[PDB]
Order: structure tokens, then sequence, then C-alpha cells
């Protein structure tokens, strides 16, 4: 089976898992424990981050034979590509590349609220940007059920997790936005991720690593 | 023409300016200006922000006709599709993905450690860590002319940008890397890059913004 490599939390492979979930993909993962405070002792990945032959050793990986890859959207990527996941108009490909990268930028803008000593009285000026953010997503998907289209892409699966962590993060952030509420649905509605999300294998919370300020723990 | 909008910095844009000028694309620019200190004026840029029908404003962004992106790396992905400067195989696609999403998070290393607190009280520890960085690109890169293979693809101007850069930063970075230096000079080599380096278009530098450390003047 193809071997998943990441940390003992969601962070930034949600997406990869469910899309080896949605795919019926064979895979096992491994999932590093780092210690608690004050020193985040990651030794479990330091023993072994220079020995699996990747081309440059980070978390996560992907492993499928021969194969070795490491950052998350080359590995949501490949994936796509090998289950046919991806855009199939310029149209498509341009949405779909927009989205990937707008996601992480997103993604980062939260981690760096997250990660910072001073979190507490930051958070309230964060937290004004969030509507504006929600807008975006919101106009730009507009009356579409999926974010490139009439069919699911690799992408959809990018934009569930953000719009997922926000929501976690601000629970009332999508209340003036119904077609984003229809989104989170109608994504979860689906055959293996409904399954998937009642399984022993299901990894939700915490969001970050035990040195963020939020969902550490 | 085509417009790219930008700062009248280097930014992350580099990529985008060198695609244009090698495809011979028609195009023209707008070098948005920042006023300066205290509060660094973005005037300029938010007047027209919500105004040109970008789905997700931001800068870098690119106009060509009835097509507006954003998402520098989007707007690479674009620029590689329409004139077919995009991998030809799996494998090809698989090591196009890893660079191009490598070179972000270096570049973003980069900027980390140039707009932050005491930029000089922990200068040097992250420069000791360019030369291991290096040894990265060398490996991947190896004995092939380009680094997704035979062809020139749109990742070799994301790899140029960044060697580029570090190189500045670590006159030296590169003494111990023949082929990172054979790849520096085939690049500047290609003949519409040539070219385009003795005109008026160029800019090197500033990196970043007056208000920076590094390549800010
Ligand atoms: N650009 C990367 C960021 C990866 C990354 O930062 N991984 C983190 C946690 S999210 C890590 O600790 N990597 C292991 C390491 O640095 O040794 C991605 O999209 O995969
Ligand atoms: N991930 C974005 C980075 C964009 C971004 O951070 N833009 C900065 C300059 S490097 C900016 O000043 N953007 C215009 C804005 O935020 O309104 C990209 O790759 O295009």
């Amino acid at each position: 089976p193809m071997i998943l490599g990441f940390w003992n939390v969601r962070g930034l492979t949600h997406p990869i898992r469910l899309l080896l979930e949605y795919t019926d993909s064979s895979y096992e993962e491994k999932r590093y424990a780092m210690g608690d405070a004050p020193d985040y002792d990651r030794s479990q990945w330091l023993n072994e981050k220079f020995k699996l032959g990747l081309d440059f050793p980070n978390l996560p990986y992907l492993i499928d034979g021969s194969r070795k890859i490491t950052q998350s959207n080359a590995i949501m990527r490949y994936l796509a590509r090998k289950h046919h996941l991806c855009g199939e108009t310029e149209e498509e490909r341009i949405r779909a590349d927009i989205v990937e990268n707008q996601v992480m930028d997103n993604r980062m803008q939260l981690i760096m609220l997250c990660y910072n000593p001073d979190f507490e009285k930051q958070k309230p000026e964060f937290l004004k940007t969030i509507p504006e953010k929600m807008k975006l997503y919101s106009e730009f998907l507009g009356k579409r059920p999926w974010f490139a289209g009439d069919k699911v892409t690799y992408v959809d699966f990018l934009a569930y997790d953000i719009l997922d962590q926000y929501h976690i993060f601000e629970p009332k952030c999508l209340d003036a936005f119904p077609n984003l509420k229809d989104f989170l649905a109608r994504f979860e509605g689906l055959k293996k991720i409904s399954a998937y999300m009642k399984s022993s294998r299901y990894l939700s919370t915490p969001i970050f690593s035990k040195l963020a300020q939020w969902s550490n723990k």
C-alpha cells in the first residue's frame, strides 16, 4: 500500500486523508508524535527524516512504490492525476489553480495567528477579516455545486477543509453565506466521506501542533 | 495587450516577467508605487483593488482579454498551458509540482527573515542554512539540463528566481554546486532572456519594499 506520513494531527493533511478515502486507495499511515512543552521533542520524525529517499524531506510525504512525493499540493495533484479529479477544460483548470493557491494563503493566515504568543490580543482583529474572506469564496462558487464547475475535483477537498477550519474557529462565519453551508453539507454527503467520518481513522482535532495557541491539544 | 499588475519591486513576480519575455508576450505592466513612512501608503492599489473584476483581488494579477487571473502560481500555470511549457510525462509533472511548491516555501522563508524584528540577532543562523538548501536543489537536478528533465518548463523560471536571490544574499552559497552554477548561466543564456536583462524593463532589485531590511532600497 501507499504510505502517507504526517504528524498526529489534522494540520494541512486533512485534504489528503479524505482523497485517499474518496478514491478507495490502498494505503497505511504513519502518524508521528511530538512531545509536550517546554521542548517539543521531534525525534520520532528526525530519526528517519533523512532515510526515506525523499528529494526534499518534509511532512507530509507519500510513497506509492518507487514514487516518493512531498509538498501537500503535489501529493494532492498526483492523486487527482491518478484518479482523474482534475479540471477538464481550460476554465476548470484556471478555477482549480486559483482556489488551490487561495486556500493556502487563507490556511497560512490562520496558522500565523494560532502560532503567535500574542494570540489573545491579536484574535479580535483577525476575526474582523473573516466576513470578507468568506464573501470571496461565496461569490466565487456562486450557484455551482463544486468549486471548478459541475464536477467534484481535488480542489473541493482543499476548500472543504479550509472552510471547515474557519467554521470551527468562528461558528457564525458562514451564517451570512448559505451556498457555503450548502457546500459543506454536500461534501460530507458523499458516500466514502460519510463512511470515513465515522471510522476509527477519522482525525478532526487537534488542528495544530502542541506548539499552537489554539486547537493544540 | 495583456496587463501584469504588481508593486514596483521584485517580490514574487520575477518568474512572471521572465515568462512573458521568453514567450514573446504582448503585455504592459502597471507598477504600483507604495507611499512611505510612517503609514507606507497603498492608496494607488487600494483605490482600484475591488474595481478590476478580480475574483480574489491580489498582486500580482494577469488580465489577458476576458481571462483575469490572481495567484502567482496560477499565473504561471496559465502561461505554461498557453505556450506549451508543461512537463510531458508523469515523472515530469511530478518533478514540476514538487519544485513549484518547494520554491514558495524557500521563497517565504527568506521573507520571514527580511521583514521581522531582530533580523541581525538572527542574521547568521538562517544564513548557515542556505548551503544545505542548495545541496537539495543540487541533488534534485543532478546532470539534467532542466528541472523536469529534457525541456525548459515554467518551473525553471521559478528555480532560477529562488537560486538567484539566495545567490545575492550568499555570494558563495553556490561555490560547492557546479550544476547550479551551470543552471543559472544557461538560464541567463536563453535568447530572449539575455536581451531582457539588458533592457529598461528589467528589475532585479529591490526584492521587497522600503519597509523590509534586505533588498529594500
Ligand atoms: N509547503 C509544505 C509545508 C510543510 C510543512 O511545513 N510540514 C510541517 C508541519 S505542517 C513539518 O513539520 N514538516 C516536517 C519537517 O520540517 O521536518 C506543504 O504544503 O506540505
Ligand atoms: N500567494 C500570493 C501572494 C500574494 C501577496 O502576498 N501579495 C502581496 C505582495 S507579495 C500584496 O501586497 N498583495 C496585494 C494585496 O494583498 O492587496 C501569490 O502567490 O500571488
